[PDB]
């Protein structure tokens, strides 16, 4: 009776995800490229738009929660696909899916971006304009005419934008009655001398979508075990 | 057993903190000017050298958590407490009680700051050079002269330089194994739109106190309802 869409469920936080938030009590319809009740690539427009499709039909009276957790790091093969997945693999789900959050029963959703997100200011990401205006193919093409790098560029690029479109979109969400928050899972040692469980993730996850964050809307919360603080205690 | 230190319990957030605290079973030493286990007034040197000596006496064993959330607002008669209570009735709390929660037992601090934190860069925040160098009269002095907005600026110039000790202290809090995060006020039901109730500020620190945050350090939770997101989209 609580449908809570997941993408990227079958690794990593989105299946660490699917977990915590099944133990609450949650249906979930999953998006990946296996392990899910929704299988596909959202690598392009034609796989994300028949995802989207898939998933309403499933929810045609509503879903009560979303979570965005499919993503690409560097070092990734294609570079395109990078900013593909995790850029419009979030955006275009996000917006497909508010009305049917809309009808929920306190809706909310959370999009995991990443720590790289603030490695770059927004007006000076070199696919900013690219992707805030949907050119795709434009935004793939700048990561595969990369220099030297590329991967840090489709990354870190695509994650500040993407944290940018989340806390554009905090009034619209907001006036629809749907809190929609960010995380972002770090990306040497960290002061608490570790590396996190996606466990750790997920838990903050179930946070963001429960009652006990029934005030916390359009917030980037930084899961890292304290490196941004080391590296930018100024900058926040 | 478990031991949670509150300074400002007597009222808001402080209050409604400690209520959801003690539902988990911690024992609470609160710290106030009333109606709290410890009685103090944070505003000047020989209060919070009394008041931290009082606290010492009471967890000889050590503390399992702290949470600051004393602290005066813009417009307080004298502007001189704002900057003494908000910063350095954290700062020496903090500092002098680390070594008692390195005793506890999955040990983390909070400090109440504010959204105001981040309406002034630590760079150009007036009190922040005198704040830093613990020179007391010297703040105080800074804004009961500053005239017009003083009150704007002692307050949000304690929260800025506030989260930037906090944030500083990461690395020395990770290694002794302790997490420290902020949560920033602003000022069910959608949040947009709306005040907060005080019980909506204590959930959020409960589950930064809580193992749901265990890689959550050095972070500030922005909890307003959306308003910085619609504010400041393009940073974080």
């Amino acid at each position: 009776m609580s449908i809570i869409v997941i993408s990227g469920c079958a690794t990593g936080i989105g299946a660490a995800t699917r977990k915590v938030l099944e133990a609450a009590g949650h249906q979930i319809v999953g998006i990946d490229i296996r392990d899910a009740e929704v299988i596909a690539d959202l690598s392009t427009a034609e796989g994300r738009k028949q995802a989207i499709a898939d998933v309403l039909a499933k929810c045609s009276k509503g879903m009560d929660g979303l979570v965005l957790c499919a993503g690409l790091g560097p070092q990734t093969k294609v570079l395109g696909n990078v900013v593909s997945v995790n850029y419009f693999g979030a955006t275009e789900l996000m917006d497909a899916f508010l009305p049917a959050l809309k009808k929920g029963h306190q809706p909310a959703a959370v999009v995991i971006s990443s720590v790289a997100s603030a490695h770059l200011a927004f007006d000076k990401n070199p696919l900013a304009l690219a992707l805030e205006a949907g050119e795709e193919a434009k935004a793939r093409a700048i990561v595969e005419h990369a220099g030297e790098q590329g991967g840090n560029l489709a990354y870190a690029g695509s994650k500040n934008a993407l944290t940018v479109a989340v806390r554009k979109r905090a009034a619209a969400w907001g006036e629809a009655g749907v809190r929609l928050n960010t995380i972002a899972p770090g990306a040497f040692v960290p002061p608490m001398g570790r590396r996190a469980e996606p466990s750790e993730m997920a838990s903050v996850i179930a946070f963001l979508m429960s009652p006990a964050a029934s005030y916390v809307h359009g917030a980037q919360i930084v899961i890292d075990g304290g490196i941004d603080a080391v590296m930018r205690p100024t900058q926040f």
